[PDB]
């Protein structure tokens, strides 16, 4: 919709996506924010204009472009105090980056504190004119993007540290809460006889969602920006920050069908049309579906997903057969999460700025014990053993700057070194199953890259580490614009009540 070159204006505004009015952070007047789009090869120049006025939801901001490698533009990645200081209120900041080697479904969100939960999140699509899946569908446009979100009546800083589920699930920005069971539902329109590439984007800040459409099956063709072989499913459990493209054939009777996105906790089920939207065939009356849900008999399993094209797994086909193996031991003490004994606290000098200032070893980099220095041009294996020591499972972990092979998925004891799916957000499963979700990637991208749980409340409690990749080359590889250099002095000159 907007972009590749566009202004994104950030403001606080009253919204009522479920009929309950509340102040939120909005992008060009709306939450979820508008669709940002371009084509593979494009240069994006997204001018983020911070016109925020509300300290409780943060007057400063920083935007992450989720799933993009940002090779040579690490300064544009978004995480506050990792890749930049926040943009200050009354200022604007230009994110200027290219997407030469990626296409698919992405999203964008605040990467400052828990601000994205308050509304600053939207979908982001990069189209491929030669899409290898093009023959599988007829329609792929603004109207085929489906966003899912958790929505809270109380602002992120004002409610419990770890909320017990959302008030409403939003599908394309609308949904029902208990407080109003007649609130307007989203309608997704289809013309009978056409095949649609639906790009399902989880903008969720906590809960995962089990997504299904009554009377319709789905063909998964994309997994977080990576093209997959066509997998036929009748439901999709989608974790916070994940994306899927699925093909829906609009081949059923002209009618209204329930679209369902059932959260893992909170207000579960569908009483009064909560957790729901409407699939309306052209010509069907403007009423609610009366369709019934059927048991999922072909649910998505991550182990069933494989890349469309042969994609080699980094390293060699054996446990720890990589250049560097890292294990992440989780802890939690009631308020903070710890990875290998360290709870992440953002440094005063952003990690990138520290590196540009000469800090190139784990010893010199802050915060102490949260930064992992990675050798260049190397295969890396990271395991995330599920433990009851860290409540809140299943934790979806996200690695910035990279896609990774999921060598072992949640619910599986298999190590797949041949043809596992590659993605950027992975469920780390549950301790009950003794899960030990393990990933692999190559260090082809100099810069500090965040690695964290994407449940934003957990990130906020410190559930994060930094992967500092090829530190001696970072400065040369990612030359920084004057505006970026100006962010920290400006931010540090703010009255704390204007932050
Ligand atoms: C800054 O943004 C915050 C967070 O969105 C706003 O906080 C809001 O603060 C008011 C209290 O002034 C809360 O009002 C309570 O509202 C409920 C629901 O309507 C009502 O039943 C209570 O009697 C009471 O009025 C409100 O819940 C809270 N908002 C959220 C989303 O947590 C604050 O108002 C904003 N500042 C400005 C100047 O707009
Ligand atoms: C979606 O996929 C499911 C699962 O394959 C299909 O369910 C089969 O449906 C036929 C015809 O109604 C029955 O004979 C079988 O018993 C069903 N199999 C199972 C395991 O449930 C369903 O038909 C598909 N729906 C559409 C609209 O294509
Ligand atoms: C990355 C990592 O921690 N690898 C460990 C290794 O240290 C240990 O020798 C082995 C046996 O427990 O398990 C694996
Ligand atoms: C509930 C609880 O014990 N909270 C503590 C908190 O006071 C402390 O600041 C933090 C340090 O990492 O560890 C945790
Ligand atoms: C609970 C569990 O299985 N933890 C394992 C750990 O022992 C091993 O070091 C690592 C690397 O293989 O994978 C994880
Ligand atoms: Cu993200
Ligand atoms: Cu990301
Ligand atoms: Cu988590
Ligand atoms: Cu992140």
């Amino acid at each position: 919709a907007v972009g590749p070159v566009a202004d994104n204006t950030i403001t606080d505004a009253a919204t009522s996506p479920d009929g309950f009015s509340r102040q939120a952070v909005v992008v060009n007047g709306v939450t979820p924010g508008p669709l940002v789009a371009g084509n593979i090869g494009d240069r994006f120049q997204l001018n983020v204009i911070d016109n925020l006025t509300n300290h409780t939801m943060l007057k400063t901001t920083s935007v992450h472009w989720h799933g993009f490698f940002q090779q040579g533009t690490n300064w544009a990645d978004g995480p506050a105090f990792i890749n930049q200081c926040p943009i200050s209120p009354g200022h604007s900041f230009l994110y200027d980056f290219q997407v030469p080697n990626q296409a698919g479904t992405f999203w964008y969100h605040s990467h400052l504190s828990t601000q994205y939960c308050d509304g600053l999140r939207g979908p982001f699509v990069v189209y491929d004119p030669n899409d290898p899946h093009a023959s599988r569908y007829d329609v792929d446009n603004d109207d085929t993007v489906i966003t899912l979100a958790d929505w809270y009546h109380t602002a992120a800083k004002l409610g419990p540290r770890f909320p017990a589920g959302a008030d409403a699930t939003l599908i394309n920005g609308k949904g029902r809460a208990p407080s109003d069971t007649s609130a307007e539902l989203s309608v997704i329109k289809v013309t009978k006889g056409k095949r649609y590439r639906f790009r399902l984007v989880s903008l969720s800040c906590d809960p995962n969602f089990t997504f299904s459409i009554d009377g319709h099956n789905l063909t998964i063709i994309e997994v977080d920006s990576s093209n997959s072989q066509p997998l036929s499913v009748d439901s999709i459990q989608i974790f916070a920050a994940q994306r899927y493209s699925f093909v829906l054939n609009a081949n059923q009777a002209v009618d209204n069908y329930w679209i369902r996105a059932n959260p893992n906790f909170g207000n579960v089920g569908f009483n009064g049309g909560i957790n729901s939207a409407i699939l309306r065939y052209d010509g069907a009356p403007a009423v609610e579906p009366t369709t019934n849900q059927t048991t999922s008999v072909k649910p998505l399993n991550e182990v069933n997903l494989h890349p469309l094209v042969s994609t080699p797994v980094p390293g060699s086909p054996s446990s720890g057969g990589v250049d560097k193996a890292i294990n992440m031991a989780f802890n939690f003490n009631g308020s903070n999460f710890f990875i290998n004994g360290a709870s992440f606290v953002p440094p005063s000098v952003p990690v990138l700025l520290q590196i540009l200032s000469g800090a190139q070893t784990a010893q010199d980099l802050l915060p102490s014990g949260s930064v992992y220095v990675l050798p260049s041009n190397a295969s890396i294996e990271i395991s995330f053993p599920a433990t009851a020591a860290a409540p809140g499972a299943p934790h979806p972990f996200h690695l910035h700057g990279h896609t990774f092979a999921v060598v072992r998925s949640a619910g599986s004891t298999v190590y797949n070194y041949s043809n596992p799916i590659f993605r950027d957000v992975v469920s780390t499963g549950t301790p009950a199953a003794g899960d030990n979700v393990t990933i692999r990637f190559l260090t082809n991208n100099p810069g500090p890259w965040f690695l964290h749980c994407h449940i934003d409340f957990h990130l906020e409690g410190g559930f994060a580490v930094v992967q500092a990749e090829d530190v001696p080359d970072v400065k040369a590889t990612n030359p920084v614009p004057q505006a970026w250099s100006d962010l920290c002095p400006t931010y540090d000159a703010n009255a704390p009540s204007d932050q």
